[PDB]
């Protein structure tokens, strides 16, 4: 007789789920993961990897995805993946086993924690299964909550006895939302008209585009609007690629680190003459903060979001348009149909400074510089990928902000990083998710030694799934970002809190069954990248780097 | 001017803390970790390692210890270490950064999670700093709650702005408890006297000793009582070693897996003729459950614990003595002073079976058997360690229960594993904690491939701290324990949920700067261990193993 | 077949419970309250009254008591009684119905709230029943947590379907094993700490014992009295610890209230504490609102904290010596440690005693009603006449008048003066008097309440009449939340009537509408006559007294935190 395990997997399948990422515990006595045709288990080395892979697969597909952990520490390990989903915004169904229903005594029963209480504050929905047959409605409610803006994870705790029970089990339509449900304020049309009047008066407007605009399906619409009215497009970290590489209105992504990295007044060049900022699909969690565009002259602001403003302390837009992003753009197109195109502000000196970093021909004594590494990756990505295809993934660290500034993105989600949660070790699972979402496209990963090693064991998973991911590890034997913060705050370093000894990442990758090589200059790196891209197997490249940063140029980070 | 960062580290030092284990994030701008002489930061590759190292150091020293993480994902990563502490019972002060106080918007501000809400359900105490100068009293309250039975972790969330602030900062005695504050019921002496009357009438009593008895400082007292009255001593996993190896009253440790592993009615032999079970320092979390001693004739039970019984559904003792364990033993000595010694029951067939496993001279066609691996470790541990010294640490898996049955423990906490939480990956941080707590004693670690690789990156930490831990990795390319559960529940395996590809742990260890070798039989293993023990540096030994388990023998796991 | 309703009531009876106070809702379909011999339902007009009555019965008996409410708003109404129990410290089992288990959707199902989530922050224990037969073990765990210091309420949520189910219920219960008195925590080396306390006492010229309710719960009253009498150490109390020494005892130095200097226009705190060099806070609890700032007067002092709990407030109270142990255990050890010690010379508080006696004896006739001290003096006189020695209870509701009660009310036994020190909800008076009278069935029970607090919960006058409890109630009426008008003036130096002022309520007529005989009294002579009539009536009685305060907002600096 089919049990709740079968009913659970069946309902996931009904919602389009074909993979469950995770680590299985003793609940394997209740669930094999062969119960339902068309749904396969994906075993990782750590639960964090499972949660993040599901998050990234969910982002790219735009469909709910699923991850799995055992009770107690299984669930707490998964919780960092849950945190990624809640802050980065992805519809994930997170599932964890629990002690037998009659034996649930949190902090007393072996391996028993109060899972729902722990996960509730970091999720859209959290529940414990109580009556086996109800799992079908619990999955539906989890999906419902996961697919409402801000999209996020829903959690179901599964007592082992109930998971293996057929009591009451003997499906209605799933009706999975094709795109996220959102909120809409009465009179948003009048607000959008107010925004249009502001646009009429503005000499130098900009569109600041966040990921929610991509979820709404508004990329083509935003592009046509921008092109018609000659409005520059600036993006958050993961909204890179909403305009093609080389497009005249592609003014790039912003990071608070950019002035410090470029030794150039980048933020002032970008924003100083701007008089109207339209934050299209705005989300504070993406870390493009109002302080970043508040440069030079005073600006009017328009917020467009399928959510009520959660942060009026920080952002009080002149016009708040609470509605679906695509709905807004379509109404805005009509309202601005007869408007003359604007003159856009000059950012050529910034474009020149960026092109200079990328072309940097210098050979340094102490390893490569990260801008040279990314320039090399861009070159090979452009060669390996079809037009409008390919993914560059970045883990977290100082180098990540080089990825934000310099990495090629020729499609929405063509550059992937964690903007909301920013857990180190993000790189491997995100590359797994990306490669699975785009099986015939090249997937490159860049990670630093600190973050990469925090989660490097899942190299084995990459080898086992034979995902042809090309990974570049930039190694300076340091949590480099953190050494920068030490210097910002104290004007000196303290090595015991930031410094490592040597890790041979080439030998590490090969130990996991991943072919690898060391590259120490542009010539060796291009060769290694070209080899990896054509290998038909995963490949890893270790690059020695150094940063030589100055803490004085990073005032934009202050909160 | 000294800030809350200084006040925090100073108060930790006041409470005897000399090390802070963790990973530092952007809060480094507010805290360097050189503010206070006598406290050193111990940088790990993952926050879980930091939390568990502190837990184990706190267990062995009996003093509060400290761990550290950044905001958001740092805190969620640390929470698996916090869960270890809460279920395994150790006084850990867990510290995590938080977003700037005026910018705390959980699930909206970049990396901002509601840390206190997430950690409260799995801690003794959880608070967020609000006024910088109060950090001193918050540390004190954290220590107070951590050092009350059941001992556990206390959590302080630290907004980056407040941590770096000197506002209101211009010490009172710390008065750190020497041993845990315990719960004591009125009339416990009367209950203890009722226990004495039960002992007088009993023909075959046993002492079942848990870790709380060790925390109480009751080991010598319990030994003296057991010897005078000829009462056999049986232990939980980590209470192994309360009697020396070879002691006539050392009846061994219990695990629910023992019948299936030994292919022998082990629980029956241990408990069948027993008529009185005294659970001295009982804790359900340790997973020695009433169903395990409920074999053969009817038994009376006496519970002794410095806590009120949290599980009356499961355990209703005939006599419940709520008091300090040492206080009970001292009162019990007086009440039983004139008692004649008992005739102890015969467990020689069980001792014989255990000895048979250890001496197994066969070289199997596939890998070694885990009992052979442990016998080899025992041999070299006995050679390398002074009498009453040495630590064998076990990670989590099927092999762990072989450790419980077979591993040598010649002192309290001589065999260390995670009995309450049992997170895989526990091995490395526990060995770090153990070696640091016992700097002049040998520390051996056994871990399986599944659990070891979940947290294997902290091999670099072992190399960096130059801790001379000898690690044995028992590799069957499987989450073996989980395949067992598949077979128990379904009478077949499902490889996608349990099977890995090959990892070369020798090459992996060497990539991290740890010398390593492979050993495939007793001779190679003994040679490798003897080399490791004398090396004066960390060493790793990979051993191929197989289980060939029989699912039908594990009925004790269900009840 | 017996259901979980029967099992629940049987387990409560096993733990010695004979009454369940509350208001029943639709869960009556699952529970009648006649299922079990020896346990009766006590119906109130509002759930707050039920929780507080259980709280007070638990305080005086020292044993766990029980209250009941329906789902949703039943539970939220009960929660103010739960808050009373958690802050005032009493072992109460709070029970509330919940939606059918399969229909629990908080904030969506009709009347469905997340009860466990709401009550958990203000309770020792909070759980929802899931498998009917487990109610027995849930009650045991609830009692266990309620009876561990600091004592407080434990809450069980009862889905109506499961409450009415016989699934898995086979009717002999295991032993109840209720703690004999509250369980506490004990620090290793508390004896050494106690010896350090004795060393401080050896050197002290003018030590004092500051005694809180936890000392009473520990059964330490006779032991503390014997210690104080031998060593000539004055005893000072919190509000409900009045009566640990008899009225007139030379070492009975009275209770402390932060309001005392301003009510008396006297340096009362200075007189009480200035020459003291050692303060032993015996069974200390911050919630009782005797704060360190109140004894920190005059010369520098050493402090000893004795409590069956670890210090929860080191920011506020850092004792020189902290003795974490059972209060009785401490006193017995301290007796041995100080056996050789002779008696101290106690400090002189006669000027304060004279001021207090002056208020009580106030012979003035005022144009604008009586004064509260005159009202309390009259109550004291009649209480003394009506009660056997060492007996009687004066109950006080909450308001400005309550602190007159603290200073002036007779207490000739522990809990002889009863008020809410931790929670201090207005309306407390009636349920407390109900609980007190039931706990002490043959003793006089008087209640003083102000018009604001009394009318907040006056409907349970009908309950007093129905239960025929011979409580004598005095309502002191000034048509104002007077305490709040005081705070307006403290903070702003003026009043604002819309926030504090009422129109006229005839409490005599109100009482009679509820079936309680009543009368108005406007001077000492009429009040003494009314009280004497009430005390001998054999029925409840209510007396309305017009009062005014004429307070001085400038004299309440001690209140500042
Ligand atoms: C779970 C978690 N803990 C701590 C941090 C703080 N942190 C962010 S990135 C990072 C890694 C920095 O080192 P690396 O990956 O080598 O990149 P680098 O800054 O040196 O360029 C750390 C420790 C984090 N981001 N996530
Ligand atoms: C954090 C966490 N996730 C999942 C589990 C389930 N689990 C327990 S031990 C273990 C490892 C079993 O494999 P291995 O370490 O190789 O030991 P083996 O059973 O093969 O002897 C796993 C996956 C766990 N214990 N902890
Ligand atoms: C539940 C609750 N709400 C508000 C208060 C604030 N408060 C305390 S006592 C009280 C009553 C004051 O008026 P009254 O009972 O007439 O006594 P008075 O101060 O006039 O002497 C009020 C409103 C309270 N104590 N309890
Ligand atoms: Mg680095
Ligand atoms: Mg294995
Ligand atoms: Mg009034």
């Amino acid at each position: 007789k089919p049990t709740a395990a079968h009913a659970l997997l069946s309902r996931l399948r009904d919602h389009g789920v074909g993979k469950v990422f995770g680590v299985v515990g003793r609940e394997a006595a209740s669930i094999l993961f062969d119960e339902v045709e068309g749904i396969d288990f994906v075993l990782t080395r750590h639960e964090f990897t499972a949660g993040v892979a599901a998050d990234v697969l969910a982002r790219i597909t735009g469909r709910p995805q699923a991850c799995w952990a055992t009770l107690g520490p299984g669930m707490t390990n998964l919780s960092t993946g849950i945190a990624t989903s809640v802050l980065d915004r992805s519809p994930v169904i997170a599932l964890a086993a629990q002690s037998e229903s009659h034996d649930i005594f949190p902090n007393d029963t072996h391996q028993c924690l109060d899972s729902v209480a722990i996960v509730a504050p970091m999720s859209k929905y959290a529940v414990e299964l109580q009556r086996p047959h109800e799992i079908t409605d619990l999955v539906d409610s989890a999906v419902n909550a996961a697919m409402t803006e801000p999209v996020g994870p829903s959690f179901i705790s599964l007592p082992v006895d109930l998971l293996g029970s057929s009591e009451g089990i003997d499906n209605p339509p799933a009706n999975t939302p094709a795109k996220p449900v959102g909120v809409v304020a009465d009179g948003w049309q009048k607000a959008a008209d107010q925004a249009a009047a502001l646009l009429a008066e503005a000499k130098h407007p900009v569109l600041v585009v966040g990921a929610a605009a991509i979820r709404s399906g508004a990329v083509p619409a935003i592009r046509a609007l921008a092109e018609r009215l000659n409005i520059p497009v600036i993006t958050t970290y993961i909204a890179k690629g909403v305009l093609p590489v080389g497009h005249e209105l592609n003014y790039g992504a912003v990071t608070g680190y950019m002035d410090g990295i470029l030794n150039f007044p980048a933020l002032q060049t970008m924003f100083a003459p701007v008089d109207l900022v339209l934050t299209v699909g705005y989300d504070y969690a993406e870390d493009l903060r109002p302080s970043m565009w508040q440069k030079g002259i005073e600006k009017k602001t328009v917020r467009i979001s399928p959510t009520v403003n959660p942060i009026p302390r920080v952002y009080r837009p002149d016009v708040d348009v609470v509605t679906d992003v695509l709905a807004f753009v379509e109404h805005f197109e009509t309202a601005t149909a007869s408007f003359g195109a604007k003159q856009r502000h000059d950012i050529e000196p910034l474009r020149a400074r960026i092109a200079e970093f990328l072309a940097d021909p210098e050979t340094y004594e102490d390893g490569m510089r990260v801008h040279q590494v990314i320039d090399s990756m861009n070159t090979v990505m452009e060669e390996a990928a079809e037009p409008g295809e390919g993914t560059i993934v970045s883990d977290i660290g100082f180098f990540r902000h080089y990825g934000v500034l310099f990495a090629r993105a020729d499609q929405p989600f063509g550059f992937l990083t964690s903007a909301g949660c920013s857990s180190f070790g993000y790189g491997i699972p995100a590359a797994i998710g990306a490669q699975m979402a785009r099986p015939d496209q090249p997937t490159f990963l860049i990670a630093g030694d600190g973050g990469f090693h925090s989660n490097s064991s899942d190299l084995e998973t990459i080898a086992r799934l034979n995902l042809p991911i090309v990974t570049v590890v930039v190694n300076n034997d340091t949590n480099g970002l953190i050494e920068l913060y030490q210097n910002i705050g104290h004007h000196r370093s303290h090595d015991p809190a930031v410094k490592f000894g040597g890790v041979d990442f080439v030998a590490l990758a090969e130990a996991n069954g991943v072919d690898a090589t060391r590259a120490t200059n542009r010539e060796e790196l291009l060769a290694a990248l070209r080899k990896g891209a054509e290998l038909g197997r995963p490949f890893l490249i270790e690059v020695p780097v150094n940063y030589d940063f100055q803490p004085g140029g990073f005032g934009a980070l202050s909160i």
